[PDB]
């Protein structure tokens, strides 16, 4: 579909078989999740934003459904304010911007 | 414009008489730029993000070339470690997200 940006890009998600709510953010270079319980094996990881560093745990190949379109990816799990759907899985359903 | 998002999605833009690349981000509410000392009057504020806040000055009404595109709206100016443009002025150029 075509989501224009008056409100913020909020879509339905899927994984570990539970729906959520995530941002489709095209400033992140990775996918990063609020704290939830994912089946599989992981690792400390780091990433920072605008306000500096958080610690999260890396996931890598896991299934994530998206507004219906299938991304298997890595998936990081941390304390970020808000859900976000980075480029890494915009990339597998075949995001652009266009303007 | 098509952009892709294999790469960070940087454009060109001009502001107040100058050039800059700076990210075209879905996730941002709001515009973002790096350290700029701009005429005119403006107003402190905090914006968060992963890791947390930081101080940035608001500047109203402000255009901003983006890619041959106009856009006249609120920048944000601190120390973000990347020019952001936000959904604030994104939508005035006519963006969309597409998959
Ligand atoms: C030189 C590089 O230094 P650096 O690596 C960080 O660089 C950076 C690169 C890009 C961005 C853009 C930010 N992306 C992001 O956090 O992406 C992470 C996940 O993927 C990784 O890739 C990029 C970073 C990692 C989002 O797109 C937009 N954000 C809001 C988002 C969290 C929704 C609430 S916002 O900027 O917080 C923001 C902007 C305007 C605004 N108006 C009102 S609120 C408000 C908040 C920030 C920093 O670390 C140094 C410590």
């Amino acid at each position: 579909p075509q989501i224009t940006l008056w409100k913020r890009p909020l879509v339905t998600i899927k994984i570990g078989g539970q729906l959520k709510e995530a941002l489709l953010d095209t400033g992140a270079d990775d996918t990063v999740l609020e704290e939830m319980n994912l089946p599989g094996r992981w690792k400390p990881k780091m990433i920072g934003g605008i306000g500096g560093f958080i610690k999260v745990r890396q996931y890598d190949q896991i299934l994530i459904e998206i507004c219906g379109h299938k991304a298997i990816g890595t998936v990081l799990v941390g304390p970020t304010p808000v859900n976000i759907i980075g480029r890494n899985l915009l990339t597998q359903i075949g995001c652009t911007l266009n303007f």
